[PDB]
């Protein structure tokens, strides 16, 4: 498949996309052959006129999550934390009974026993995040039930620093970003980067995401599609990793924990066996079950990365939408940064039907 037929492949899916969701801009990557490929689309800033560009900033959302993975990971592989520690064990202040039994590998997949979708918008500080987890009833036994959320990941990602004594932005910066040349890729916009931020849309206004507790580790990432092609690589083909413990989180993060359906919990990355049909990943996506509680099978112990994987992360704010895929095994992979936050079945499709083309 050549540079021009991909191209054109990649312009007959977004641009009839972006004018069915009303998207303003678009970056798309498409990894194919050893290398990315850029496609850019639509306007970054309506308002402004600026066009998106390679450099652009989009918010990641919870694909935001996939960095927590890895960075986990590599905590797990420095020695520092285990996924089989109590929970308790990286928080003592955190005495409540109902904590006993949850370990550091429920936090990070979701598993913990009902840990709701997101942190209580009046949880400002250290004293009412601790509250919040001490007053938590879980609905189900530790191990018994996914459930997909902020709240779960975010303090697995706050917790698995503590033990190296990092603040979370300097330990993501100094362990996953430098060592990957990801040096446009932001928990906190600086000023000189600003420029470069995309605005988000919806319903025709303007919008970018505000602070929230645990937001770097859920939801708060930003990037442009050149260092999330990049992120992508790395994750797709390990191997060309140098660092010994990055390439160990990284592998973590791509390890099979439990099987929910047809998909497989990794650490923020989620997996569906390759081959599969779009019907059966599109079905996945949608809301009424990428949200629901839904039982678990255990595997274990963990199974390690399985080449023949759909790899994959939606991740959405109030005025962005995104979504990465890849196949270690073919050694494709897509990235879609937009600024309107879309259907999640809808990305998932255009991205199947780009990946199918080079099959
Ligand atoms: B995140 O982006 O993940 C999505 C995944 C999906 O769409 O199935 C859903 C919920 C949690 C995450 N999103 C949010 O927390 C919403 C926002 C965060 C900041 C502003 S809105
Ligand atoms: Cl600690």
């Amino acid at each position: 498949v050549s540079e021009k037929q991909l191209a054109e492949v990649v312009a007959n899916t977004i641009t009839p996309l972006m004018k069915a969701q009303s998207v303003p801009g678009m970056a798309v990557a498409v990894i194919y052959q050893g290398k990315p490929h850029y496609y850019t689309f639509g306007k970054a800033d309506i308002a402004a006129n600026k066009p998106v560009t390679p450099q652009t900033l989009f918010e990641l959302g919870s694909i935001s999550k996939t960095f927590t993975g890895v960075l986990g990971g590599d905590a797990i592989a420095r020695g520092e934390i285990s996924l089989d520690d109590a929970v308790t064990r990286y928080w003592p202040q955190l005495t409540g009974k109902q904590w006993q039994g949850i370990r550091m590998l429920d936090l990070a997949t979701y598993t913990a026993g009902g840990l709701p979708l997101q942190v209580p918008d009046e949880v400002t500080d250290n004293a009412s995040l601790l509250r919040f987890y001490q007053n938590w009833q879980p609905q189900w036994k530790p191990g018994t039930t996914r459930l997909y959320a902020n709240a779960s990941i975010g303090l697995f990602g706050a917790l698995a620093v503590k033990p190296s004594g990092m603040p979370y932005e300097q330990a993501m910066t100094t362990r996953v970003l430098k060592p990957l040349k990801l040096d446009h890729t932001w928990i906190n916009v600086p000023k000189a980067e600003e420029a470069h931020y995309a605005w988000g849309y919806r319903d025709g206004k303007a919008v970018r995401v505000s602070p929230g507790m645990l937001d770097a580790q859920a939801y708060g990432v930003k990037t442009n599609v050149q260092d999330m092609a990049n992120w992508v690589m790395a994750n797709m083909a390990p191997e060309n990793v140098a660092d010994a413990s990055l390439k160990q989180g990284i592998a973590l993060a791509q390890s099979r924990y439990w099987r929910i359906g047809s998909m497989y919990q990794g650490l923020g990355w989620e997996m569906l066996n390759w081959p599969v049909e779009a019907n059966t990943v599109v079905e996945g996506s949608d809301s009424k079950v990428a949200l629901a509680p839904l039982p678990v099978a255990e595997v274990n112990p963990p199974a390690p990365p399985v080449k023949a994987s759909w790899v994959h992360k939606t991740g959405s704010t109030g005025g962005f939408g995104s979504y990465v895929a890849f196949i270690p095994e073919k050694q494709i992979g897509i990235v879609m940064l937009a600024n309107t936050s879309y259907p999640n079945p809808a990305r998932v499709e255009a991205a199947y039907h780009i990946l199918e083309a080079l099959q």
